[PDB]
C-alpha cells in the first residue's frame, strides 16, 4: 500500500534509529537456542507463546503454540523446526523495538530443505504483523523469465518490503524483479555496489570503465534503471550495498549519488567501524544509510541489551551529524 | 578397478556417462507453474498414465521426502489428499521428464529459482529430484548462481553439497574469488566440489559489465575466467577429481571461442539454445572439445514444454551428435 520509501520514511520518524538488525540464524544458533532453553524450564519459549501476533503466522502455528515438553515427547518430527522458528521469535521480540528494518539472508533458511522455507515465511508474517520494514538478503541474479519466480517467493509468497540483487549479469534482470506489469507492482532492491569480503577489490575496484571503477560504474547503471523503471513515483527505489569497512567508496558514494538508500553490512562480527560508516554514509533522513548488525546482536548471550547499545550508539553518532 | 555409484569426483563421473552415451546434452529441468498445472490437467484427462508409470519405477522407492503421499494412487491424492495436491503433481511432473529423458543427458540442470516460488513444497519436491537423480546416477548442476561472504556461503555448500547431494553448482564470483574456497572446499571434512562461475551470460544486456568492464585491454569476462582458474589450481580441484568451469552463453560466440581458445582445456556449459534462440552449431563449434563433457549444451523448455519430451530429447540429442561428428 505505501511502498518501501514511505514504510522506511515513517517508521524512522517513530523509532529515531537506522538499525537494521542481521536475523542468520546458524546451526549452532538454533542448537544452544534449545539447549539454553531446555535448562532454563524454557523461560524464552514461554514468553514467546505470551505474544499475540504468534497467533497469525501462517505454517504449523498449532505446532508453535504447544508446550516445550510435549513438542519433545509428542510431535519429535517437528522438534527442530519449533526451536528454529522459536529462536527467530525470541530474537525479534527482544530486539524489535531498535530496529527500523530486519534484514534475513536466505542461504540460513535453505541448508535443512523445506524446514527452514517455512520458519522464514513465518518470521516474513510475524514482522509484517508487526509493521517491521523487511529486506530478503538473497543476492538474486538470472535471465528475465527465470528471475519472475524469485519476484514472486520474495514479493508475493514472503511479502518482503525488498531484496538485495546482483547485477552482474546485467541491468535489465531489475525489471523483472522491482516491477510486475500485468499486475502494476513496483517494489524495491538494493544491488551489491562494494561488498565486504577482504578481496573484494579484485572485480569492484580493479575493473573500470572511463576513469570510474567498477563499483560506481555499476551504482549509476542501477540508478538508471530505477529511474526508467519510475521506482521512486511508485514509492519504491533500487538502492545500494555498501560496506562498513568501505570507507572511501562509501564516502564516494554519499557524495556522488548524495539522495541513494544504502544498505551497510560489516559491522561487528566483520570488525568494520560504527562512527566511520555512519559518518561517511550520512544522510539526515537517516533511512537512507541502514546499518545493519546480525551477528553482534544473534550470537549475543544478552541480545535486547546487544541491540540496545547499537541503537544508543547510533542514536549518539546521528546526533554528532546533526 | 570398479568404483560405486557416488563414489568418484565429478571430473570423473562426467567422463565416464561422456563415453557411455557420446554427447554433451544437458537437458535443463525449471518447471514453471503452467508447466505442472498443465501436467495436472493432462493426466487427469487420461487416466494418470505418466503418473502410473512413474510409480512402477524402482527408484521412486529411494526418495528422501514424503514418499507415503508419493506413492498414492493419484485419484486418492485428488480426492483425500487436497492439500498434497500441487506436491504430487509437481514431484510427478519432474519425475516424468527424468523418466522420459534421461537415456540422453549427460547431465541434468535445476535452477532453484523454479522450487521456490511456492515456499518449502517446491524444496522437498527439489530434494526429490536430487535423489532421485542421484539413484540413476545421472550428473547434476544446481543453477543457483550462488554469491555471498565466506561465512554465508558455507551454507549455500552445506545444502547444495551435503543435502541435495548435487555434483555441481553456478556461482557469480563478482563479490570476490575466494568465496570459492567456502564452496568448493569444506575444510571441517576435507571434502572437495565442483562449480561453474558465470563468465558471458545470455541476457541481452550482458555486455553492460562483462564485456564494458576492463582491466588493462582485457575484458571483465576474461578477468574473471582467470582468476576462477587461479582459484582452481590453488584449491588442488583437479587432482581430486573435481573442477571449476565457466558459463558461456549459447549466444555469446565470439567469447566461446576466446574462452576455448585462451583455456583449452576448461569445462563449459553453455544455455540459451532452443528457447532462448542460440545457434547451435556455431555454439558447439567455438565450444567444441573433443572432451566433449567439456561442453555441456543446456536444452531446458525446448524439451520441457514439448508435449513429447522423450522425442523431443532425442532429437536434440541427435542434432548435437551430428554436429559433434562434423567437428570429429
Ligand atoms: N549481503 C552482504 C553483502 F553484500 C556484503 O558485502 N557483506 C555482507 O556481510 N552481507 C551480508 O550481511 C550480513 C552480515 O552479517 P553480520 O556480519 O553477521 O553482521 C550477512 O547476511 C552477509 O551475508
Ligand atoms: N544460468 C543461466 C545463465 F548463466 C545464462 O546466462 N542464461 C541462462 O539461461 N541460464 C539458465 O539456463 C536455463 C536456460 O533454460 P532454457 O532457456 O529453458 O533452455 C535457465 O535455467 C536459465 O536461468
Amino acid at each position: 500500500s505505501m511502498g518501501f520509501k514511505v514504510k522506511l520514511e515513517k517508521r524512522r520518524n517513530a523509532i529515531n534509529t537506522c538499525l537494521c538488525i542481521g536475523l542468520d540464524p546458524d546451526e549452532k544458533d538454533i542448537e544452544n537456542f534449545m539447549k539454553n532453553e531446555k535448562e532454563n524450564n524454557y523461560n524464552n519459549i514461554k514468553k514467546n507463546l505470551k505474544e499475540k501476533y504468534i497467533n497469525n503466522v501462517s505454517i504449523k502455528k498449532d505446532i508453535l503454540l504447544k508446550a516445550p515438553d510435549n513438542i519433545i515427547r509428542e510431535e519429535k518430527s517437528e522438534e527442530f523446526f519449533y526451536f528454529f522458528n522459536h529462536f527467530c521469535f525470541y530474537i525479534i521480540n527482544e530486539t524489535n523495538k531498535y530496529a527500523l528494518t530486519f534484514k534475513m539472508n536466505f542461504a540460513f533458511y535453505i541448508p535443512y530443505g523445506s524446514v527452514g522455507i517455512d520458519v522464514l515465511k513465518n518470521v516474513f508474517d510475524y514482522l509484517y504483523e508487526l509493521n517491521i520494514p523487511t529486506i530478503l538478503d538473497m543476492k538474486i541474479n538470472d535471465i528475465g523469465n527465470t528471475v519472475k519466480n524469485y519476484r514472486k517467493f520474495i514479493f508475493e509468497y514472503l511479502k518482503s518490503d525488498s531484496c538485495t540483487v546482483n547485477i552482474y549479469m546485467g541491468t535489465n534482470m531489475l525489471k523483472d524483479i522491482c516491477y510486475d506489469e500485468e499486475k502494476n507492482k513496483y517494489y524495491s532492491a538494493f544491488v551489491l555496489v562494494k561488498t565486504t569480503n577482504p578481496d573484494s577489490a579484485i572485480f569492484q575496484k580493479n575493473l573500470s570503465l572511463d576513469n570510474k571503477q567498477a563499483y560506481v560504474i555499476m551504482a549509476q547503471e542501477a540508478l538508471n534503471m530505477s529511474s526508467y523503471l519510475n521506482l521512486e513515483q511508485n514509492n519504491e527505489f533500487i538502492g545500494f550495498v555498501v560496506g562498513a569497512n568501505s570507507y572511501d567508496e562509501m564516502n564516494y558514494i554519499r557524495t556522488y549519488f548524495p539522495n541513494c538508500y544504502i544498505l551497510s553490512p560489516g559491522i561487528g562480527a566483520q570488525n568494520g567501524d560504527l562512527h566511520k560508516t555512519l559518518t561517511n554514509g550520512y544522510h539526515k533522513s537517516y533511512e537512507k544509510i541502514l546499518i545493519n548488525i546480525g551477528r553482534a546482536i544473534t550470537k549475543n548471550p544478552y541480545p535486547q541489551k546487544a541491540a540496545q547499545m547499537y541503537y544508543d550508539q547510533i542514536n549518539a553518532i546521528l546526533k554528532q551529524n546533526m
